[PDB]
């Protein structure tokens, strides 16, 4: 169990941007600029820096080209420079590798700390950013498929208790979970700027990030870019959805960039922001928590997420889960899951819903 | 084969209405009007009659009560009281048994004819019928999943090119079709009314109805109608969907009434009026040809369709498909499909798209 | 009024295109493609070819450079190339002014007939046409407020009864209509194709054009054009809407081209193919039949519209209404509007609404 | 100007309920339940509560039956507590008049304390409140036109510069604002929550309650409420849009309930939340400003407006504003608006746009 520290938390505002490492990166860049229509805030031979529809800061994602793709950082904004003080004092409690750059470690980022957490993950904070022209009226630009803000990251770990803790420690707040009736947690979501979620702890091997999630206005949004990778023949990159969610009620869509990472396309979940906010606890094997309208989970959903790098840029050990398997229990050869609690119609015993089994 | 009459086939004007046969009145209210929305014209102890919001002819769905769960009737508005006489002329040229009610088979339909068509199907012509209030503009009426009209019927029948043959000589235009590389076709869509179908023709075991199709304004009411059965728990009803189908370019839902009877919601296919309709035709292993974003089909898609009543109420005798099974060929053990042609990236052997198998 | 001809209609299909003189070929370009997104068959330095997303026909609308704005044509496609030869025989019997070009007045149609009709519209009609790729599901394409059919033309004409009957002649069916309780009709809509209109009109002085109107799939679309030209900082060129039509049921939005003509945005109107279409009449005083949300119909819709041409070329002369003006007896000083027929709240006198 | 007290400020969550006070209880349930959507969380025959679909907190909206329509609350949300202690105890330093209540002034609400602010408006702060069942799953309820969470409150006040500061001070950042080349500040946008606005400020005679605001999740949901009041033959108590804004960026309608409280319809907004968000300010002139797509603002959008009450129970006299009136800079005999800033095309000199 992490301990708290005595030092106080970082005042943490929301999730920022997310550095990744990509192997080429001119078909990355023809992944998130053409196909998914991000702006690109600065770009040379070896970075591309992009920003949603909605954004001022400089950047909500660094491509940054290297031998092996994995998450480098995910990066929180802190309410002021003195949080990255904050920030480093916090972790260095926790017995934390930190690193400290005050002109930043991207650019259009000044004064910033990374970390490795305890969980194994590289985290930035900052709080100096450049600031850009905020697009959110150009809609001489918007796509039929605009990204318009950051939202979220999910990442993979092997004890999600542990995690949850931790992250309640430094002020993040349990919104939704997942869990079974013999003690188990599967899931949780967590936030600091008054939506469902700004990280989130998904059980199994890691650390390993599972997406980055952009936003848009409308479900029609969403709609488009699955109906775009259609007409680009690139519907093999869409692993899941689209669908209602029972966790956070968004409406969602997880694509696979060129280097397998992924990212989910979300919008409107609900307000968490009061302090007391009612947490929501799903049954795991309730076959409408993950997809409200009972559509299977792919199984890669569950097994497939990216390496994250230390703040040596060597990618970081894999602990094994020993929890229980949400993959395992729900959809695997010993699975169950139900529409109604307590009725047999509509249960799946040893496969997934709608005639569909385990590839 | 199915000759062509020398009497002058009927001028038909679009699919009008079905008669369902279900075996429980008070759950397929519940299903139809509670759930679904639709609109009651007529109702009593032995059958309900509803329309869509946009129709102004006295129904567009006729549930009758009995023992057992059938297509009864499927229903066509003919242009003028003469082309009922023309279908009954056309029908007795090609052998078929047919009966003439001067006062309808069901209230609200005048003069009428049902046919046991070529293909076993028990096709009604007709063109009186009652005129109630239109509702196309009660939006004090008008639900988050709204049924605007009835848009077709799918059929399931052996021999595709036969039956395709034979409704090309009563006027129906073919729009889309899908074909193998070897000269099997799988199934067709065809029109009077200058959509992409009034009908449809889905290879396999048949006479079997395989769905009745309802639109929407727009594709957000068909995301609500999935909404609404996963808040009413429901959600193993919704059996395929919703997507974007490659035949037809349509957005759409497919959920299973009490009665395992299939309905299609849809909105947004295209202008086929003109007479020189450029034809589409798909290979059947192209896996974005029934849905766009390469989402497997539910194999019960496939496998699953509604009985079909003869003029005395009984069940039609079923005849086997010996052609290829679009199943088979896609996604049994032994199926192939593709996302871009000739490249394995992609493609499922023996496996649905997406990471699935057959349950 | 004008008298049916003994020699049959040609069976008209739908609205095809429109051909609009512009003054300034790379202005009205801007316009239409770049702000609007319509799709290029074919350009060179006197005219544009421009078409819907879900055309496969050669094009939807053609802009010709020239000197005063004006329509050219509206044209319709006919069943079967022998439709063209009963267009022909049908306006010669007429009386009316023809010509005929076996290959066409503008390229990728083909036989065409081009008439001065009875009201003085430009009238065209062909069946053969180049098909092009068909870009429905051309999605890498589509624009946020993507045009993706062709809808229907308005005119302006003095006398709507003989209008109206003329076209029922050809084969049109009135759907709607607005009339009040002394017998003034003020417009009238009618279709060939199942839907609310392929033409309509529109009381008033003519011939001349009211508009032309393409459709979109969605209401969100029809909010993102106007998002646009607020960007583009020319909201000034958007006249009236958006909003909920009483007659069709339609939303819609009107928007100025560089030359003044008018464009209506529109979309989820209702299937008119049965014969026995019930027809709705609304009254003129009804302030729910444009705008179904009562909202004001500004004046400038009412009393501008484009010139069109006769077949050399020249603009057609004028002929003023002598019936009742819609404008006047509704918004002008002596008109009057309700939203609830006999309810003096919610009635506007000499006035337009809210 | 308000001194800023010794005093910390309370921590402000959001804009949680208004309570209206209307003077016929039925023909106000039938709008706001009958035609509008909204969700009852207690009634009875002086008062209905109503919430919101997202919404777990008792109550959004709380309409009492009296002799004279006006606004007697409009209630934040604060984090602790302890922070209705600070409220408290800052409101007392400002020379405010106020009163608490430990088990609250309307039912579901628990400790709370009901002010007269420096500008004359009645704000109550809670923490305590009874949670009831979040309806934000509950598509078997959910209306084409529904209305998902409170979103902001707007007040009619004669100087904004000084009500502006006030609300700095308590913790309130400006997002947008308009004013002119000669000084004056027309109206300013504020929040807690990290949206454009919990409350703004409207310059005119006040204190008034301009509208109350509610959310839906698409822009459909919003044509819909339209469609539905013509369809129930009330088109006329639409009073303007719907719209884009320019201010808010947000998709619009505002509508009149039946004793002309304004209700605003509204969605898709910005994010905020960051401390050096980039406040955006507008020219009043600039024909874009309130309609992006230009279309006219109605005189009575600018000159109508809510009653509100002080701590009595009594309407508050109205302060007269002499600084420029929006209304007449605009849209008067010597008003002007622009579309494109100092092009004549498209420019308006006495009159409103489009036509
Ligand atoms: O403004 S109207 O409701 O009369 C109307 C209805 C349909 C149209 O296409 C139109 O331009 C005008
Ligand atoms: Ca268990
Ligand atoms: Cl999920
Ligand atoms: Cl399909
Ligand atoms: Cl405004
Ligand atoms: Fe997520
Ligand atoms: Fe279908
Ligand atoms: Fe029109
Ligand atoms: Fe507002």
């Amino acid at each position: 169990e992490i301990p708290k520290p005595v030092a106080p938390a970082p005042d943490i505002l929301r999730c920022a941007y997310a550095e990744l490492v990509v192997t080429d990166l001119a078909k990355s860049r023809n992944f998130y600029v053409d196909v998914l229509g991000l702006h690109v805030s600065y770009e040379d031979e070896n970075q591309i820096y992009l920003r949603s529809f909605e954004e001022f800061i400089h950047h909500n994602l660094v491509l940054t080209k290297g031998p092996v793709a994995a998450l480098k950082a995910m990066a929180f904004r802190v309410r002021t420079p003195e949080d990255v003080d904050k920030a480093e004092a916090y972790y260095q409690e926790l017995g934390c590798r930190t690193e400290r750059r005050k002109d930043g470690f991207v650019k259009g980022i000044g004064d910033a700390l990374r970390v490795e957490d305890p969980l194994g993950f590289p985290y930035e904070f900052f709080f100096e950013t450049t600031h850009v022209e905020r697009l959110h009226m150009r809609y001489d630009l918007y796509s039929a498929g605009e990204l318009v803000r950051l939202d979220h990251f999910n990442q993979v770990t092997p004890d999600v208790p542990r995690g949850r803790k931790y992250l309640e420690d430094l002020g993040f707040r349990v919104t939704e979970d997942i869990q079974d009736d013999e003690g188990t947690t599967y899931a949780a979501w967590m936030h600091r700027k008054g939506t469902v979620e700004d990280t989130a702890l998904t059980g199994g091997n890691g650390p390993r990030l599972h997406h980055v999630a952009f936003s848009t206005h409308e479900k029609h949004n969403i709609i488009q870019i699955c109906d775009k990778m259609g007409a680009l023949r690139i519907s093999d990159r869409i692993e899941r959805g689209p669908g209602r969610h029972g966790v956070s009620n968004a409406f969602y869509l997880y694509i696979l960039d060129p280097d397998n990472h992924r990212i989910e396309i979300y919008t409107q979940d609900y307000y968490t922001g009061d302090p007391d906010n009612p947490t929501i606890t799903w049954n795991v094997h309730d076959n409408q928590r993950r997809d409200w309208w009972g559509n299977p989970v792919v199984p890669s959903w569950y097994t497939e997420a990216s390496k994250v790098l230390d703040l040596d840029g060597n990618v970081q050990e894999i602990i094994e889960r020993t929890d229980d398997s949400e993959l395992e229990v729900t959809i695997g050869a010993d699975g169950f899951s139900f529409t109604r609690a307590g009725d047999e119609d509509g249960s799946y015993h040893g496969q997934a819903s709608k005639g569909f089994k385990l590839g």
